[PDB]
């Protein structure tokens, strides 16, 4: 709908993005919560909770707008309750696209190493809800990238029409990058990580760098640098190709 | 074991409320969510979701710590996975003290209204797991207290044994309490408040007040004075009225 608004729900989730990191690092990798099942049709336990979980949020009407996509969607209930029709603002084939698939491997794999201490407490069910809120984060971030290409498409639309009918994703990536507004997020998250994972004392004794910090800030710069930037950008080519069908 | 680590693990509960407040004030109040004819049955939207979270989390190993205490105990599940026996530290008839009941009537009637504006988007899902999510902090903050009861007594036993023997509910609350100490954590509390809710920008130049915060810091003060420190120790009264059975 507006330029402005789509911004404004990108910056609010470095927030959340900061504040969820910073309450699963306080648990450690505690792996057992993620070692695979013996067969097949029983899962690991991150798998049996996210899947438990998201059909619970089904039935209570989540997963109705674009940028609210699930990581398990085919087993998925109805809504058990009424639902507010779509305000329907995005192109409706174009906005089914998803890297949520891409989202969970990156999270396990590569992230949690990060900002995540070696070690076991018993705490796998505190764990693995702490997890579910770093992907959904992570995800609607992702996948507002949705509405960031509408917004761009109707910007200049003869331009982008142009590279859509060649299905040039190469050079729809480059008009869609805007590497400085990209340095800016990472600073600013930067700083977001220092601010709120700081030990805040009524004292402001001086700390010594970032010592002190709950989670790494660097991390969230690495994140933003390397998953989130690039798999936002990657859902708004995506979008973007479908855009005129 | 150790008081001073009890206090360490009550601090790093500041951050998690101010965290999940800041992040159920994203939505506004929503009140169909708690209206229990919004939805088919007796039980509102909140209350069908919280009843499948729960049973979901006990599943998964959740409940099995005094501090760990859900709202609706008759109905919880036994864990899918296997569970290790843990280290038995407190008194284990007067470990199952709960007062989650006063806890969720304080969030819906009292506190939800202090930090959610009036007004409704569709959000509801988004908005009954952010409610959990406080309502889960809160609980495992004011049930810490069984902890502190239990250390506090085994370091002065008798004088805290025979004012269990008189029932004395007074005296051993004068015991307890420690004013001195809740006037920092108030004021700490809002500290944080204002550090984690305020809208982080790359201007060193810029300074803005509480108006900008995404909760009211005296919001966090006044929770913890009247509810949050008050039902902590209505929780250490009632552990130790048990813990010479």
């Amino acid at each position: 709908l507006s330029l402005a608004a789509v911004r404004d729900a990108l910056v609010r989730l470095e927030d959340s993005v900061v504040f969820a990191l910073i309450e699963r690092a306080r648990h450690p990798r505690n792996a057992p919560a993620y070692a695979p099942a013996a067969t097949a049709g029983e899962h690991s336990l991150v798998e049996f909770f996210v899947r438990e979980a998201e059909a619970l949020n089904a039935k209570a009407g989540h997963y109705q707008k674009p940028e609210d996509v699930p990581f398990f969607p085919q087993d998925l209930p109805s809504p058990l309750f009424p639902t507010k029709p779509s305000p329907k603002v995005l192109h409706p084939f174009a906005s089914l696209v998803t890297v949520n698939d891409a989202i969970w491997k990156m999270y396990f794999d590569e992230l949690l190493p990060l900002f995540t201490v070696d070690g076991d407490d018993a705490s796998y069910a505190q764990t693995v809800a702490l997890d579910l809120a770093c992907l959904q984060v992570l995800s609607q971030r992702i996948h507002i990238g949705k509405y960031v290409a509408e917004v761009k498409f109707k910007d200049a639309p003869q331009e982008y029409s142009r590279l859509i009918k060649e299905k040039d994703s190469n050079s729809l990536m480059d008009m869609l990058t805007f590497k400085a507004v990209e340095e800016k997020v990472k600073k600013r998250v930067e700083k977001k990580a220092r601010t709120f994972g700081q030990n805040v004392t009524l004292d402001d004794n001086a700390t010594a760098g970032d010592s002190e910090c709950k989670v790494d800030p660097k991390v969230l710069s690495k994140l933003y640098d390397q998953w989130v930037m690039p798999l936002t950008k990657d859902v708004e080519v995506e979008y973007l190709l479908r855009r005129l069908d």
